[PDB]
C-alpha cells in the first residue's frame, strides 16, 4: 500500500507540477522553474525517476511544450520570437532529443519547405507544429515584427502537410 502511494505520489506530483509551470526568458525561467523543482529540489532525491520524468515530465514538457507549440501559434513566432523559440526549445536541446520544436521553425517559418518541412522534418515531437509554424503563425508571423509572409505555401502546406 506504501508502494501505492508511492506511485500514487510520484503521479499527482508529476501533473501537479507539471500543470502547474504549463503556462525566450520565460521558458528559461520555467528552465529555471525546471531547476528550482526538478534540477535543485527534486534532482536531490531523483537523479532516478526525475530522470525518468525527463521523460515522464520533461519531454512531457517537450511534449506539452510541444503540443504548447502546436496547438495553433498565435503571433509568437518571428524572426526573433521563433528565434526566442531557440531560446525556449533549442535551450531544452541544451542537455537526449529535444531539439524539435526550435528546429524547422525558428527562422520565422512562412515559405513551402518551412511549412511542408515544419511538418515532415521539424520532428522529435508532434507533427502538429506545422500549422501551429506557418498556417496560424505565418499570417501571425507575417503579423508579428519580422515578419515573412502569410504565404499558401506557408498556410496551405502547414495545415495541409500537417493535417
Amino acid at each position: 500500500y506504501l508502494a501505492e502511494s508511492r506511485k500514487l505520489a510520484e503521479t499527482k506530483l508529476i501533473e501537479l507540477i507539471d500543470s502547474k509551470i504549463s503556462d525566450d526568458i520565460s521558458i528559461i525561467d520555467l528552465a529555471q522553474f525546471l531547476e528550482m523543482m526538478f534540477a535543485s529540489t527534486l534532482q536531490n532525491l531523483p537523479y532516478s525517476v526525475q530522470t525518468l520524468l525527463i521523460f515522464r515530465e520533461f519531454d512531457s514538457l517537450t511534449r506539452q511544450f510541444m503540443g504548447l507549440l502546436l496547438h495553433d501559434t498565435p503571433s509568437t513566432i518571428t524572426h526573433e520570437s521563433i528565434m526566442n523559440f531557440e531560446v525556449d526549445v533549442n535551450y531544452l536541446e541544451s542537455i537526449m532529443e529535444l531539439k524539435q520544436c526550435i528546429e524547422l521553425l525558428k527562422t520565422q517559418g512562412k515559405d513551402y519547405n518551412e511549412p511542408e518541412i515544419r511538418l515532415r522534418k521539424y520532428s522529435r515531437i508532434r507533427q502538429e507544429d506545422a500549422a501551429l509554424l506557418l498556417s496560424k503563425i505565418q499570417h501571425f508571423v507575417s503579423s508579428v515584427e519580422g515578419a515573412n509572409g502569410d504565404d499558401t505555401s506557408v498556410m496551405d502546406s502547414s495545415s495541409i502537410f500537417n493535417s
